């Protein structure tokens, strides 16, 4: 019964963000700035309907979805790719597959304790982020 991810979440760790960005072909100059940043994530969730806003001083990225409903996603101001995205529940873990030109691209997001965990995958690279609730 930990599917409720509502809140404002502040990043406390960001492991292998460098490798994940390189797997997405982010250029070096962009990576050099992006790797330093503390991200904030605001999740507005009504059951299976999610509105998410991820913010930083350098980039912001918003995505809304309903669990179980495939949608077109354009990762504007990140890697700027078009994918078909589907978010599902595996237990109380939110799982996203982003089908497109990059193999094995997706993410998983879940609550444990008072922390939000987010694992981002692209190819053979996994980035592990942890956020603390504000
Ligand atoms: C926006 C703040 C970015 C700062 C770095 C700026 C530029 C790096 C370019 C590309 C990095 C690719 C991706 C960025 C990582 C996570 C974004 C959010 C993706 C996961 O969020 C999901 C909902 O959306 C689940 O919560």
């Amino acid at each position: 019964m930990t599917r409720d991810q509502n809140g404002t979440w502040e990043m406390e760790s960001n492991e292998n963000f460098e490798g994940y960005m390189k797997a997405l072909d982010i250029d070096f100059a962009t990576r050099k700035i992006a790797v330093r940043l503390t991200q904030t994530k605001v999740i507005d969730q009504d059951g299976d309907n999610f509105k998410t806003k991820t913010t930083s001083t350098f980039r912001n990225y918003d995505v809304d979805f309903t669990v179980g409903v495939e949608f077109d996603e354009y990762t504007k101001s990140l890697d700027n790719r078009h994918v078909k995205a589907l978010v599902t529940w595996e237990g109380d873990v939110l799982v996203c597959v982003q089908k497109g030109e990059k193999e094995n691209r997706g993410w998983k997001q879940w609550i444990e304790g008072d922390k939000l965990y987010l694992e981002l995958t692209c190819g053979d690279q996994v980035c592990r982020q942890v956020f603390k609730k504000k």
